[PDB]
């Protein structure tokens, strides 16, 4: 509360430590489904059922022009493409699987890097 803080936290180096994440996330080799923004013109259901589309380069460019206040909102923006994901692709489908495997290695990271 006012004049009533917890001991701060070092958050200095959560900016690079996001990017060395995304670093990773891009180079998996289950990421394709997930690299790019939807294309909108040519994918059928896409516009109107997914009301906040979601990708990797968008979060890359959000990140590297300071639009994230913190990891917090870094992580929403991560869950929200594998929760698009799994709102338009059947599990049993490449990109169902793939988009499960990315929220996997992604939590893991996520764990391992913060908590």
């Amino acid at each position: 509360s006012m004049s009533v803080k917890k001991p701060k936290r070092d958050d200095s180096k959560d900016l690079a430590l996001c990017s060395m994440i995304l670093t990773e996330m891009e180079t998996h080799e289950d990421a394709w489904p997930f690299l790019l923004p939807v294309n909108l013109k040519l994918v059928p259901g896409y516009k109107k059922v997914i009301k906040k589309p979601m990708d990797f380069s968008t979060i890359r460019e959000k990140l590297s022009s300071g639009q994230y206040p913190n990891l917090e909102t870094f992580a929403l923006d991560v869950r929200l493409v594998f929760d698009n994901c799994e709102t338009f692709n059947e599990d049993d489908s490449d990109i169902g699987r793939a988009g499960h495997n990315m929220r996997k290695y992604f939590e893991k990271k996520w764990t391992d890097t913060f908590k």
